[PDB]
């Protein structure tokens, strides 16, 4: 008789899911830019769990970091409402489910997926031509034309397509002066150098030098009650830092940050990540959902499974003897929402 999970349970589960997801991507695609929204992915899977049953359902909840018998829908609704409050970042998310029109959808799923997660389901004919354009145009519309041509290919024994895209360009609480921006070398690796517009700013920032993990941590507050936590590893050993990237480590960092005079150098960069959720969540124990035989009877009585699941996230960033924070080599970052502590984005900039 497990009642609705607490907000604190959701915070723990999503954050564990966030870091385990990064850890997988960092080993899947090394030496590559990483950028994704863990909370967005958690929400999409939680939404699908509305129509999931049996082992299909169990794998999702446990994969998300919850008990098998947990009730997560009340908590997620409240979380999403809080994240999408007017004083927040006002993230525009393309959150849609596309299923074969020949399949009758349960109105309970349609109601709950929209009411609890603001997800929109659609019945479409899945011929590769018209279907791809229809979905891509919708995603483009939902993201104010920022994310175009999301789907590149599409089989046509395709019965169910999950789409989840988000573009983010926030405003700093303390902006960079363009007169202090200067072109500098960004050292991608030992043999590769990229010229970047290096923004600079001298002032008070919450900052911490991690002796143990050999990295610098700095907090950059956004307008909208969120902040970017930038993690700059010392020379070499970015891999060792990634191995230590845990909810525990994050918590230690947040307690260790002190407001200090810092000389900050941050490059202007635009990065993105595009992920096949089938292959990524495969290593997270969520397998049945993406294969035929899945139990999605809560969505439709006809047999159904997720044919394709795509997540894409795009990010644009544009006394006495103070510490220097110069990000002219690959670095990690998180975007954390202040009120809930929710991890909105995780990323790594290798190629700016």
């Amino acid at each position: 008789f497990q009642g609705a999970a607490s907000s604190h349970k959701l915070a723990e589960a999503n954050t564990d899911f966030a870091f385990s997801l990064y850890r997988e991507l960092a080993k899947s695609s090394p030496d590559k830019n990483i950028f994704f929204s863990p909370v967005s992915i958690s929400s999409a899977l939680a939404m699908l769990s509305l129509g999931a049953k049996g082992d299909t359902h169990t794998q999702i909840l446990e994969g998300l970091g919850f008990n098998s018998e947990a009730d997560i829908h009340q908590g997620f609704q409240h979380l999403l409402q809080t994240l999408n409050r007017p004083k927040g970042l006002q993230l525009k998310t393309a959150n849609g489910l596309f299923v074969d029109k020949s399949l009758k959808l349960l109105d309970s799923f349609l109601e709950d997926s929209k009411k609890l997660y603001q997800a929109e389901a659609f019945s479409v004919d899945f011929d590769p031509e018209e279907a791809k354009k229809q979905i891509n145009d919708w995603v483009e519309k939902q993201t104010n034309g920022k994310i175009k041509d999301l789907l590149k290919d599409l089989d046509s024994d395709t019965v169910l397509v999950l789409v989840n895209a988000i573009y983010f360009k926030g405003k700093w609480k303390k902006p960079f002066d363009p007169e202090n921006t200067k072109e500098e070398d960004f050292h991608v690796d030992e043999k590769t150098t990229v010229k970047v517009p290096m923004m600079s700013q001298k002032g008070k920032f919450y900052y911490y030098h991690d002796d143990e993990l050999s990295c610098k941590v700095l907090e950059l507050p956004y307008k909208g009650n969120a902040s970017m936590l930038i993690i700059l590893p010392d020379e070499g050993g970015l891999q060792h830092l990634e191995q230590s990237l845990t909810p525990e480590t994050l918590s230690k960092w947040l307690k260790s940050l002190t407001r200090r005079s810092v000389e900050l150098y941050l490059p202007k960069f635009k990065i993105e990540g595009t992920y096949d959720l089938k292959e990524v969540l495969s290593n997270l124990g969520i397998t049945d959902l993406f294969s035929p035989g899945a139990d999605l009877s809560g969505i439709t009585e006809e047999k159904l499974y997720v044919s394709k699941a795509v997540h894409k996230a795009v990010l644009e960033v544009n006394p006495r003897s103070p510490p220097e924070f110069k990000a002219d080599r690959p670095f990690l970052f998180l975007i954390r929402e202040n009120k809930t502590g929710s991890i909105l984005f995780m990323g790594k900039v290798v190629n700016p």
